[PDB]
């Protein structure tokens, strides 16, 4: 069953993230305080609410980025692959991610490939298949590697241009729903990667691209359930949403971390046991 999950990995937030995580726009400073609350809330969502079992890394500080677990692991059925992120200064954050994948008894596959860069980020898995962003993150050796790795899964690239990532503006939002955002070169991807496949997909449009990354887990007695951007944040792609009466929606703050380029899918890597 699509987006069906029993068990989530998170990571804390380090005091360095504040000043020294990584992020394309130099804007508004982190409210550190705050980021810690909108983290302690989505984990609870999906913890406490939604009944995953949550396995939470400790925070290590010469790692800033350590939050960001999406682009450690991909994970497709019973197997994780351990990426080798694009920049150098997450580099390690592999190490816990593979240890805590390895205690939840997944086949382990490590990109190892000193040519190769990926970061998880850049994978949209739609349940059929895999559109992996080739970004400033990603590059063609890691696509490749991922390939190799979900032989089961077609996988095919999509140029990420404007972007971090291809997350940065689409996401799955159900079992044949592609959430994605409305400028130029959202909608330039999003017609390359329905062109490269077979099956048509349906769309939820919004027009803050940010705002199309959300995430889709199918929840026994809860259902569909979809978490996404609050209507303080995003009133338009809110609105949007709202319409999703086929769906539980949970809205979900993320104002600090999208600072340094963190949407909702970055902070979690979800596991079906
Ligand atoms: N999947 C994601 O949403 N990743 C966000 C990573 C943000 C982090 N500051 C970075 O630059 O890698």
């Amino acid at each position: 069953t699509f987006g069906r999950a029993t068990h989530v990995v998170v990571r804390a937030l380090p005091e360095s993230l504040a000043q020294q995580a990584l992020r394309r726009t130099k804007g508004d400073e982190v409210d550190f305080a705050r980021a810690e609350r909108q983290h302690q809330l989505y984990v609870g969502v999906l913890g406490s609410k939604l009944g995953l079992q949550v396995v939470q890394l400790p925070a290590d500080e010469s790692l800033p980025d350590c939050v960001f677990v999406e682009d450690v692991a991909v994970v497709c059925e019973e197997t994780a692959l351990i990426t080798r992120p694009g920049a150098p200064s997450r580099r390690k954050e592999a190490d816990m991610m593979k240890e805590a994948l390895e205690k939840l008894q997944l086949n382990i596959v490590e990109m190892k490939d000193e040519n190769a860069t990926l970061d998880g980020g850049d994978v949209l898995f739609t349940g059929r298949e895999f559109f992996v962003g080739l970004s400033k993150r990603t590059n063609q050796r890691g696509a490749e590697i991922l390939a190799d790795t979900f032989k089961d899964y077609a996988v095919s690239t999509v140029p990420v241009v404007d972007a971090l990532h291809l997350k940065s503006f689409c996401s799955m939002a159900g079992p044949n729903l592609i959430a994605i955002g409305s400028s130029e070169s959202a909608q330039k991807a999003l017609k390359i990667m329905q062109q490269m496949s077979d099956h048509r997909y349906d769309k939820l449009t919004v027009p803050d691209d940010t705002a199309a990354n959300c995430i889709y887990l199918n929840i026994p007695s809860k259902g569909h359930v979809l978490l996404h951007r609050t209507p303080e944040e995003y009133p338009e792609s809110a609105k949007v949403y709202e319409k999703l009466k086929d769906h539980m929606l949970i809205p979900v703050s993320n104002s600090e971390l999208e600072k340094v380029d963190g949407l909702l899918t970055c902070s979690s890597v979800l596991i079906n046991k």
